[PDB]
């Protein structure tokens, strides 16, 4: 996936927006732009609302202005953007016709939504046994393990939707950067994941805290708070609220504290493995390939709809992949997820990734597997035998927050 | 401001009121405020913000609450950077720790008034029967934001009736590489599109 973000860096054309012009400028020492065609689209979530198409003629070094036509003000909300992407009409000696050389995009507005949910006809129904609370509305159902404060199962119907429990997850299949070695011989205490061992965040206790139901006029509210620990170190702590509404839409909303003596987590999110698999993925946000925090100026916002297959990446030594970053809507199945977070989904759990050196060796799980991220460490690769990870990228905040919107159709 | 919802609720062990703002500017939506309200048996209010900042408005100075309190104390005393008036893009000389001073001291005479005062870091506040708790910034003093904005010289502020508080989630930083152009680092923006943040408040 990398090849993307090297391609996209490299482009000989860059780009400036100004209003409603587009400044261009040529990396280009010798050459006009002779099979430059300049496509250009406006949509809003994915919502295409215009496009158009321009050749370039710009000089080696030189600029090339863009006029655009009055742009469309949607009424609705969301984000506009505009994008660009340049082609290559005839084909080269190196290249086909209609190939893609450089590309950017860009948002131009935001319409928040000031609307509301209209009113229910009804209200979820709590139930309380000793062992769990059970939330029902209609065919839908939820539980909440009351000793492990967490949410353990949901139906549709008849039909359980998980294989496992979701919840927090703060650590990831060390990459080879994280793992950091140049010689097999000569290990480094300081590499991530040595010292994330050595923290024991591979290896936490989650401790509940606190578990609570509640019935409001509208809804139903659920209060949970963790503690990880390790040797009498707490490591973290999160607490969390799920509200159910009658709608049947489950909300979460996750804070975490992070001990500030301890060394910056991987990441910090969910994950569950899912009863259900399915063929596609389909979700806003940037995409269409596998992007990290730290690369990902390559990737797109937008509307992106891929086979599953497409959602994993086969490095030869495995560990964590395929994440997508700033994502604002995911589906799978029946299922739908909304806010603003990055994920994973695939058919092998961490562990497993973690735990197997070849990929010719892995095998798929049961369900899928899902890993939801508030937020995600950067990967690094200054060099791959220490820490190479800019600190803009490392989670060292300590209190995060995120939040979540859960339904099905 | 408009209120797009407001409600009561009671819980097992608290009452819990929930609240959502828009700002709205000519039919163009600023920004959405949604709280909670949390008090408990205990007589703690506890709140929590999140805020939604329209991509195509102009980062924000700040992200905070304020209000006029009735009382005027002495002292204050907070337990964060200090002890002098320090700012996001402005604070490595500033010491977390407890500190405690007259009123007076927590405000900033520049000759052209302007806001100042402020502290960051800070997790707990006291004045007068008043404490909140979290982590936040904030300032406190005789003048709102509108007098000081309003006043030319030093010379012609006057106190207020009470004191006037501000609680800052967030603060844009302030800048100085030259004073006649933006210069105010991209890190210091408020910039982020989403806020959000708690706070405890109590009385002794």
């Amino acid at each position: 996936p990398a090849l993307t973000e090297a391609k996209h860096q490299q482009q000989f054309f860059q780009f400036r927006l100004s209003g409603q012009t587009i400044e261009v400028t040529s990396e280009y020492l010798f050459r006009h732009s002779d099979n430059e065609l300049l496509h250009w689209m406006v949509a809003l979530d994915g919502k295409p609302l215009a496009s158009g198409e321009v050749p370039l003629d710009v000089a080696p070094q030189g600029k090339q202005l863009i006029e655009l036509p009055e742009l469309p003000q949607p009424e609705s909300a969301g984000q506009l953007w505009l994008t660009v992407r340049v082609v290559q009409p005839n084909a080269t000696a190196w290249s086909e016709a209609g190939h893609i050389s450089a590309w950017q995009q860009w948002r131009l507005a935001e319409n928040l939504s000031v609307t509301l949910p209209a009113a229910s006809h009804a209200i979820p129904h709590l139930t309380t046994s000793e062992m769990d609370f059970c939330i029902e509305l209609g065919n839908k159902r939820w539980q909440f393990n009351r000793q492990s404060g967490f949410l353990s199962q949901m139906w549709i119907g008849d039909k359980k939707q998980l294989l496992t429990p979701l919840r927090d997850q703060f650590t990831r299949a060390p990459l080879d950067n994280d793992i950091g070695v140049s010689e097999a011989t000569r290990i480094d205490p300081n590499a991530w994941v040595e010292r994330w061992k050595a923290a024991g965040h591979y290896q936490a206790e989650a401790a509940l805290l606190q578990c609570t139901a509640d019935t409001l006029a509208d809804a139903v509210l659920i209060t949970t708070a963790h503690a990880w620990q390790h040797q009498g170190k707490t490591l973290f702590i999160s607490r969390k609220t799920y509200r159910i509404d009658g709608s049947g839409q489950m909300a979460i909303t996750v804070d975490v504290e992070v001990a500030s003596d301890t060394p910056h987590p991987a990441r910090i999110g969910l994950n569950c493995q899912l009863a259900q698999v399915a063929e596609r993925v389909n979700w806003l946000g940037l995409g269409p390939q596998e992007n990290y925090p730290d690369r990902l100026t390559a990737a797109c916002f937008d509307r992106w709809d891929l086979p599953l297959s497409d959602m994993y990446t086969p490095y030869v030594f495995p560990s964590e992949n395929g994440l997508r970053c700033g994502t604002r809507e995911l589906n799978y199945g029946p299922h739908q997820w909304r806010g603003d977070f990055q994920f994973n989904i695939s058919r092998y759990s961490q562990q497993q990734l973690m735990e197997t050196s070849h990929r010719h060796l892995l095998h798929a799980e049961e369900g899928t597997w899902l890993n939801i991220d508030g937020f995600h460490m950067g990967i690094g690769g200054d060099d791959s035998w220490s820490p190479s990870v800019s600190a803009e990228f490392q989670l060292s905040a300590g209190r995060y927050h995120y939040q979540l919107v859960w339904c099905q159709k």
